[PDB]
């Protein structure tokens, strides 16, 4: 089984063009570099668990998840959720090259795409709430199935 | 490129354990048999487009989509949406073995899983609204990453 290991990096990034639910939770699969993004109203332990529930259905269950020391990732709640799934978890510093670099690069790529696509449709500022989901799904498609 | 063609089958199926948004839109990738499911409040042209927007981000853009003659799939709206993406579309009869059998089998598998999982958590009837998303994502994971 010489193929690659199954480890992700996850963080939150603020995108006001997607308000009211302007917090994007972004996951990078470090082996393949596939990106899963979901949209959230607030950053909480539960918004992190919901996102990972989506990412699992999209990429399959990983062996480990690399995050920073954000409370939504260190809460007893989340720790329990991860243990319930059997996914090892490893923290880091906000910006720990070690295990936050890939996903920081990915936040930037994702925001760029969102802007380029939003402006092509004539949305200079905020994206109409009813357009946001299809537009976010198209930015994900682009960055993955490029 | 002797590997398989990229064609999907899509339909809607009613699941009251997921009310208020009890309409599940289900897509089968006929080659790999991967399943994408989303949750909807009503079956309309727009709910079909939203679901396919999600499926594209998950499976990539297909060449063709097999559906029945449901209006939400034959509306001028949807026809436009599909053309905008360049996805050929082919209709059928509600239950046309030709191109509705795979996805009918999949509705049944999905409802079974939802029931088995819901009852394991102690939900005999309706699933608490706040549990529905993670539970639907876990039923998808199971049926795909089995």
């Amino acid at each position: 089984g010489l193929g690659p290991l199954q480890i992700w990096q996850t963080d939150f990034t603020l995108e006001p063009r997607m308000a009211p639910r302007s917090w994007l939770a972004v996951t990078v699969d470090t082996a393949s570099s596939a990106i899963v993004v979901t949209q959230h109203g607030r950053v909480t332990s539960v918004a992190a668990q919901h996102h990972w529930a989506t990412a699992i259905a999209v990429l399959g269950r990983p062996k480990a998840i690399k995050t920073d020391n954000g409370s939504c990732f260190t809460s007893k709640s989340t720790r329990e959720w991860l243990a319930r799934w059997g996914i090892a978890h490893t923290t880091g510093i906000p910006g720990n090259s070690q295990g936050q670099a890939m996903v920081e690069r990915a936040n930037r790529l994702l925001k760029d795409k969102i802007r380029v696509l939003a402006e092509g449709d004539g949305f200079m500022k905020r994206i109409p709430t009813s357009k946001q989901g299809e537009l976010l799904a198209k930015a994900m498609y682009a960055l993955n199935h490029f």
